[PDB]
């Protein structure tokens, strides 16, 4: 009774990888695991881009529970978009699996030149209901009306270069992920795992602000204007044509982000968002914080602060519970 979860791999520090198979024959397939993005994605055998040479196809052919929507699609994220079409198939994950719509692609054309630079193959979506393109059932949410699991939420433990293991988990919480107690954090929405904090660094401060907690991000973004707000002073220079910055990884002036709730308060130190880069120079570190600007001020925690804190997504209790993870193995 030691409950499912899945070995989800450190990429470098970067970002993380669960592998999972769509088809009886559990076909190989390894994902990002996107908490934000609704619905899930490979590449088919019918690939015509050059993107797909790199990592492994779904031939539909080999599959005995397929079934064919056949509807043309076009997926879309800021980082770029591919397209495909339509399909349905059983998806095994740890030691569950079910029946799932899913989206056959054949064309990242659009989404390079990252994909083809990736390890990734496709990008299992663990977002909500409304924010699924073709009305799709979020797959948690079916593993509890289909009685799969004690509850609908899903547990993210991420791992650490070179030091431990992370474990996506699929109902109930695993004990020996946190020290110190969860604060879970209602959501200001109903398609999306964003909550109200306010966040500070130093003087700066926004206060009721929206923070997505999105897995498949491996950066904290923060409002352009707060970030340069942010830099003023602080021996950090941006990389030509890039929005990314690079700094000594010693830099005593890189700050603590501190999030606050009525429930319970948060906070990033640069340990957590420093990026070393020995590749370019001694003792240089690339920044892991891009400037973004929604309609509505907006943060994303992302790997950087996951891989701080045990962080759970509950469907049931439209909320995020948060706790600080445990050390090593
Ligand atoms: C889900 C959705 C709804 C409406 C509109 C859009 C564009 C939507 O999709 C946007 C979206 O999910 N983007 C991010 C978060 C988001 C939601 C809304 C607006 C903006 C962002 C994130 O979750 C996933 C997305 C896709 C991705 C691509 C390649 C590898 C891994 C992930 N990842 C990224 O873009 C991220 C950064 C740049 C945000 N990214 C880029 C690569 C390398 N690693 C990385 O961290
Ligand atoms: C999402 C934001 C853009 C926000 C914005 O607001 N930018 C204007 C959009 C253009 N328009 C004005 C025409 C929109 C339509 C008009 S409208 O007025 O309707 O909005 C853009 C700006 C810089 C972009 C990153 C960098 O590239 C580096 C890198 C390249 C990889 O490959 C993919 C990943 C990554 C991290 C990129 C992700 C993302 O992509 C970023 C953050
Ligand atoms: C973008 C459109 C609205 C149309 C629009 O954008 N109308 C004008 C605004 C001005 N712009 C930002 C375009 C100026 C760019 C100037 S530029 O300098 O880029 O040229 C709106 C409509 C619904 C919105 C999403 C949902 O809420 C769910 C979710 C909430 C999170 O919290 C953030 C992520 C996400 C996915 C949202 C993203 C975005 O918010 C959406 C797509």
């Amino acid at each position: 009774s030691s409950n499912d979860n899945i070995e989800l791999v450190d990429f470098q520090n970067i970002m993380f990888y669960g592998d999972a198979e769509v088809g009886d024959n559990q076909q190989p397939f390894t994902f990002i695991l996107d908490t934000g993005s609704a619905n899930l994605w490979v590449p088919s055998v019918k690939c015509t881009t050059a993107g797909c040479l790199t990592k492994h196809l779904y031939d539909s052919s080999k599959s005995r529970t397929y079934e064919k929507d056949g509807t043309k699609v076009e997926m879309n994220y800021v980082s770029g978009t591919v397209s495909g079409f339509f399909s349905k198939d059983l998806v095994t994950v740890g030691n569950l699996s079910l029946p799932y719509k899913f989206i056959e692609v054949i064309d990242t054309n659009g989404f390079e030149p990252t994909y083809t630079a990736s390890t990734f193959d496709g990008i299992l979506g663990l977002g909500w209901k409304d924010l699924s393109i073709g009305s799709v059932d979020p797959i948690v949410v079916e593993l509890k009306n289909q009685n799969k699991i004690e509850n609908a939420l899903f547990t993210f433990y991420l791992p650490v270069h070179d030091k431990h293991t992370g474990f996506l988990t699929i109902g109930g919480i695993e004990e020996r992920f946190y020290e110190g107690p969860l604060t879970y954090e209602k959501l200001n929405h109903d398609l999306y795992w964003q909550i109200t904090l306010d966040a500070h660094v130093g003087n700066i401060m926004l206060e009721k602000a929206n923070c997505i907690v999105d897995s498949g991000t491996s950066a904290i973004t923060v409002p352009t204007d707060f970030l340069n707000k942010m830099l003023q002073n602080l021996d950090v220079i941006k990389v030509p044509f890039l929005p990314f910055y690079v700094t000594l990884c010693n830099n005593s002036k890189l700050p603590t982000f501190e999030f606050t709730s009525e429930n319970g308060k948060y906070t990033l130190e640069p340990e957590y968002y420093l990026q070393h880069i020995e590749d370019v120079g001694p003792g240089l570190c690339m920044l892991n914080i891009i400037g973004l600007d929604f309609p509505v001020p907006t943060f994303i925690l992302g790997d950087p602060f996951m891989r701080k804190y045990f962080t759970v997504f509950d469907y049931d209790n439209q909320s995020v519970g948060i706790a600080l993870a445990k050390k090593n193995l």
